[PDB]
């Protein structure tokens, strides 16, 4: 219901694997009054990336919740393809550059209630078998400084209905920083995996994503930083395997270390759940009030 001829091209805001958002103003009666929104696009229209788009698109239609960003319709010209979805205008960016730019205001309570929030959304996540796939500060959107929304969802999968998890290995980099050792080794992908990588976003939560403190050079300087291609992986596989873990962020409580660490379990069945670990975070949030 968007027409592309009344999106009007503003500034780039993200680039993602085969996609991209663009802040656009839709303004159809040409008089400036019309509202900033985001557009997602495909980089290159492959037939197999225009087929996930459109699942994605579908997924994000059926998410509703204060921490997801909202769907507000899609977009397509000359025939059915340029497919562009179309979102709401998050104004404060990612909540990594956020936090990268305000560290010195951001306590650890708002670190918290951040956290939260995020937890919330993947447990709403959950109860739709949605698998995000791609949990990372990165792709938090920041909606004013007392709000945060899930923001992409461009390697969601759905939980076939017999299984509960979901084998995809796909061409491409993948975020292996932020993947579980069953992803790495195995492909699989399962609310534990995502449970995983919440444990790594809580991680950058609290390193205010500071420079050599990123999940990938903390790890590359735990495997070595010569490591050569894909024996990067490998090595990363075996660290994984051997209980080596990212360090406890500078200031970080002991409480939150361990929230971390007990989301960074091999063991995929003893991940705590999403409810549990917003439970954790809104007993300590508390107590620190
Ligand atoms: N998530 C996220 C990270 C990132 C890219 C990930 C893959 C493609 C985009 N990205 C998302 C925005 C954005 N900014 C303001 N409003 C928005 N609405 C909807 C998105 C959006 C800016 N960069």
């Amino acid at each position: 219901q968007f027409e592309e001829r009344h999106l009007k091209f503003l500034q780039q805001l993200g680039k993602g694997n085969f996609g991209s958002v663009e802040m656009c103003r839709y303004d159809p009666l040409q008089d400036n009054t019309g509202e900033v929104v985001a557009v997602k696009k495909l980089q290159h229209s492959t037939e197999e990336h225009l087929r996930d788009f459109e699942r994605e698109i579908e997924i994000l239609k059926s998410l509703q919740h204060d921490n997801i960003v909202k769907y507000k319709g899609v977009c397509y010209s000359a025939g059915r393809r340029n497919l562009k979805l179309i979102m709401e205008y998050l104004p404060y960016g990612s909540l990594r550059d956020y936090l990268q730019k305000h560290k010195e205001r951001i306590d650890h309570i708002k670190l918290l209630q951040y956290t939260s929030q995020i937890c919330k959304g993947m447990e709403y996540l959950g109860t739709k078998r949605y698998i995000h796939r791609d949990l990372a500060t990165r792709n938090i959107l920041v909606e004013n400084e007392n709000r945060v929304k899930i923001g992409d969802f461009g390697l969601t999968k759905v939980l076939p209905q017999d299984k509960e998890y979901y084998k995809v290995k796909e061409p491409g980099e993948s975020p292996i920083f932020w993947y579980a050792p069953e992803s790495l080794t195995e492909s699989k992908f399962s609310v534990a995996s995502d449970v995983w990588s919440f444990g790594v976003v809580l991680y950058e939560l609290f390193t205010y994503i500071e420079k050599s403190k990123s999940p990938p050079a903390e790890f590359m300087r735990m495997i070595g930083n010569d490591k050569q291609g894909q024996m990067i992986v490998f090595h990363l596989i075996e660290l994984l395997k051997n209980n080596g873990r990212l360090p406890r962020p500078d200031g970080c409580p002991d409480e939150i270390y361990m929230i971390m660490t007990e989301c960074w379990n091999n063991n995929v069945n003893q991940r705590p759940s999403f409810r549990d670990l917003a439970l954790r975070v809104d007993q300590i949030r508390d107590n620190m009030a």
